[PDB]
């Protein structure tokens, strides 16, 4: 191996399905090209500005081989640090550098790490509908495909305030009622267990919809249905309340897709407050920190379920599968089938087979972006009205 | 209702620093100004304001600052961090400016008025020699300052003078042991010469590993610093327990904070004496009031970070916060140069070691948009942030 000099950096935003996806491309003098995921779907222009105007100038000319040095350097380069815009931009670079390294090594990404500790990673997918029969329809399709884990949600939560006990002139927003949401969810679980028994593991995402007193009540009530995990039962700033849950419920908990600061997860993990870490890999700054966090979780007996919803490139998905077949404490990979457009922008994107995702076996990450093809689906402004989530009295709640 | 009619985000560089101002316009003729300054990444903040905050603010009622703050903070789902928070801060401060203007009151009067007459100020004396420090100190004492942050030596640049490797990686190098030794010599020398004539502050600037920090804290204690600042990086503050158990040294920390999880345990466990957050990096006035109150409960005082790379609008806001919040302690000095005074008129300067809050309606300082246009954004690399130890490793800068 000789020095590998960075020659150019690109940042591409594309929207082949419903979400703005962000890819970073790192070119080298040596003609070895790396690809990485930088997807912060809600603010893609801010991530692209970050890469183009700020990371590019500090990276051109540097030796790509020293990923660790470059990561440490990038993370503190703006002085102020740790956030979703900065970390996503860095992730795109970090993943691309790992891609370049694996290509130079002539190895699949996970082989650099130390290779496999499992044959493939199990997958769970999403069944959400306003009717139980909609859920049943989705569930039965997934079971036919060999899925053994399904995240189920009954009802949609966020609409006009008129349906609720609201005030005389409600502030504009996406309204919901926490009690209605909990009641529907418990009914859903009961119905699913009566209908399917233990045919599949049921997951559910509380999505920080609750106050702490509601969260603990919900944990106790849902316990009997033995969810594989209940996800984001609290927002990231009230996880200290997990202690009271852990002292009286055996419910399995996943949390962390929101994290972009180590102080959000350090005490959480050291105190065993969760069972599955859920971080979005690009939010914490890429592969480099994901390995370390995986190892931290291993020490404390916490398993890994990285956030892998559709708001991420198939490049990012492939990276997570490499991480997932390598880290011994990886548990499961979230997945939603890719549409035709996405498959076209990112060739060779793996889909699950009989409920398992297999890591790519060519050199590198295994998935790149077709640039000229990404341009057909340009960045789209989206209001994301659901993030203006309000309770009946009109107050914002964490969405 | 005060309906928001437009939002602007102006980057201007009258001095060394790309400063960022948010302007909120209204149909009530009233105009608000706020600071969104993240100097190292200004275009990212501007993108955030222009493309993302503006559409969720136009047509909304500016009176309800608290709602708008809560709404903005979670609007991108992912949250916290310097880019989003600074954008939000610019808006938040401008909404406060509008409210104060409509009330016909200085900002601090909205909050509940003064709990001190003015806020003391600390200045900066950095030199390569003790004599250089003495000269600076004496000039400050003559002007009525009683608190001075002192630093002996400059720490960065070429590693030729250090015990480095054969072919050092490009970067701004320093040696932690030389830095600690120089700082201790500085404290000793200042106390020998001036005794208790003035309070001495020093900013460790996260230069140390935890084991070094603990040792330094114990050694420097005898010199009674007013505070030692950023003795640890924001991800190693658990190590403050080690220090707090065996040293009486006064500690300030937090200019780097942008996430409440960074300060919550720290404050509830009394691990610092002065909170140092930069108001715009935590999201503006709205969260600064709450954080100030949180500290008050726990017996922690306030020394918000102030620097030339914050608009004078931001400075004025801090002085309003400082004369109002009972647990405020001291305001870091920012000697603004002439161009900056031109672009941001009526900026207060210390008088006999004190900063007095503005007494006109509003924040009291605005941006002159024509003046600002004379100094467009200019790229800067900030090479100092690539800080390295003699073996070539990055250290938090
Ligand atoms: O676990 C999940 O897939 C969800 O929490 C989504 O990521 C969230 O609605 C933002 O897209
Ligand atoms: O406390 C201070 O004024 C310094 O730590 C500055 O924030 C830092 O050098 C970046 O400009
Ligand atoms: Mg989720
Ligand atoms: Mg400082």
């Amino acid at each position: 191996l000789k020095e590998t000099i960075i020659s150019d950096i690109h940042c591409i935003i594309t929207k082949p399905d419903r979400h703005n996806l962000i890819t970073v491309v790192v070119e080298t003098n040596e003609g070895v090209t790396g690809f990485g995921c930088a997807t912060f779907q809600q603010r893609p222009l801010a991530v692209k500005t970050m890469v183009d105007e700020y990371l590019k100038p500090i990276l051109i000319g540097k030796n790509a081989n020293n990923i660790e040095d470059l990561w440490q350097m990038m993370m503190v380069n703006a002085y102020w640090r740790n956030g979703p815009v900065i970390n996503n931009a860095i992730s795109g670079v970090d993943m691309a550098l790992w891609d370049i390294k694996a290509k130079l090594a002539g190895m699949p990404l996970h082989q650099l790490f130390g290779g496999k500790s499992r044959d493939a990673i199990p997958v769970y997918t999403h069944a959400t509908s306003d009717t139980m029969e909609g859920i049943y329809d989705l569930v039965e399709g997934f079971l036919e495909k060999g899925y053994k884990h399904i995240r189920c949600q009954l009802g949609f939560y966020g609409g006009v305030p008129t349906d609720l006990h609201t005030t005389q002139n409600p502030t504009e927003g996406s309204y919901y009622d926490q009690d209605q949401y909990m009641d529907n969810t418990l009914t859903m679980f009961k119905s699913l267990r009566e209908k399917y028994g233990n045919q599949f593991h049921i997951l559910h995402d509380v999505h920080e919809r609750l106050f702490p007193n509601q969260a603990i009540q919900f944990a106790k009530e849902v316990e009997q249905y033995k969810p594989y995990f209940i996800e984001d039962i609290l927002p990231p700033n009230q996880t200290e309340w997990l202690d009271n849950i852990r002292s009286q419920s055996s419910v399995s908990l996943g949390l962390g897709e929101l994290f972009n600061n180590p102080e959000e997860w350090k005490s959480l993990i050291a105190n065993r407050r969760i069972d599955f870490i859920r971080c979005h890999v690009s939010q914490i700054g890429g592969i480099t920190p994901a390995l370390k966090l995986g190892h931290l979780c291993q020490n404390f007996g916490v398993r890994i379920a990285w956030h892998c919803a559709p708001d991420m490139t198939p490049i990012g998905a492939a990276v997570n599968t490499h991480l997932n077949v390598h880290l011994h404490n990886a548990a499961i990979q979230e997945h939603v089938e890719y549409n035709g457009n996405t498959h076209k922008v990112f060739p060779n994107a793996a889909e699950p087979i009989n409920g398992y995702l297999y890591a790519s076996e060519i050199a590198g990450i295994g998935v790149e972006i077709d640039r000229e093809a990404a341009a057909e689906f340009p960045v789209m402004y989206r209001p994301h009205e659901w993030t203006q989530s309000r309770l009946p009295d009109g107050a914002i709640h964490t969405p």
